[PDB]
């Protein structure tokens, strides 16, 4: 089910895959932490101890980009496909659009959040996105935060703050987050706010 | 030919077509800085200005990944590219046209052991010298040095987005060399 990339652990799983065990996360009443791992990220958790051990607890790592896929050929038994973090959000999102699954949106610079979920419920009519917030927050701001995000009762959040703050964010407040998945999502939202 | 996505220009090209680009770049005598901008990519220079103005001074920035693409959907790019597939497929068409290569960038010995496993794949490839990317102020002045009195034509730099640009452009008046790319974890993966 899983392959070393230098310390790295990346389920072999396809897009579908991937989907469908978020799907199934959803039925689970505990956070899930989710981290799409791509050859950078590999680069970075070799010179980052904090980071390694966070990549090494996560729930899911869906590989991300080509590189990782290169790598896992060395394996008689390869990572299975090319998948991008970017379209497995939008593929999770399209699933859970129709079932009233709460989301809410973290991350992005004044307003990108916001414009990010205008432009995904004129894509995908019926998502439930209960709330958004920037993601250039101090410490301090940090727990009223957590506390809007528990407030709302989201399901699914989604962290566009970049690795590997996003991953680090999401597990240093792994018992404060009442979500079911926690998902670091980069520049996502800024590529959708348009 | 080019597609503003939020101040990044995105040149409007196919791998394929990239791959072109880079080939006449190799007959052009001065510097040639490549950016393979993505959607994480675009975000940071939202909030650095010194990254934006470079990913504005780039002489080729090819779309990476799949987000750059939904993007320029609003009016669009031709295809997903993935910045480390246009590396390999460049390596790939110069590797028998004696075309001098420098790796440098990632942790101990990773630049070394892409060099050794390029030459397995790509048999004839002129890679001339290699150097970690944790380097020091002294360091830098020794691996331009090794860069320019090897006479690489071809500079991989795999030390991240932004500091891989940053990196180049700062030093666009000392490298000898016509293409310097930033590869990110590139080199890792080949490691």
């Amino acid at each position: 089910e899983r392959l070393d990339i230098f310390g790295v652990p990346i389920d072999r799983v396809t897009m579908i895959q991937a989907v469908d065990i978020l799907n199934n996360f959803l039925q689970e009443n505990r956070l899930h932490i989710v981290a799409t791992p791509n050859a950078e990220i590999v680069m970075m958790a070799q010179k980052d101890k904090e980071y390694m051990e966070i990549l090494n607890n996560t729930d899911l790592n869906v590989p991300d980009g080509s590189g990782i896929v290169f790598a896992s050929k060395v394996f008689k038994k390869p990572l299975p496909e090319r998948v991008a973090g970017f379209d497995l959000m939008l593929e999770f999102i399209k699933g859970i659009s129709s079932k009233g699954v709460k989301i809410y949106l973290l991350g992005a610079a004044a307003q990108v959040a916001e414009q990010a979920r205008a432009n995904l419920e004129k894509l995908y009519p019926g998502v439930k996105i209960v709330g958004t917030h920037h993601g250039y927050f101090t410490e301090e701001e940090e727990n009223k935060i957590i506390e809007e995000i528990n407030n709302k009762g989201a399901e699914v959040l989604f962290v566009a703050l970049g690795a590997p703050k996003q991953e680090k964010w999401i597990y240093k407040n792994k018992d404060k987050l009442k979500v079911k998945i926690a998902m670091g999502v980069g520049g996502s939202f800024d590529v959708i706010a348009g």
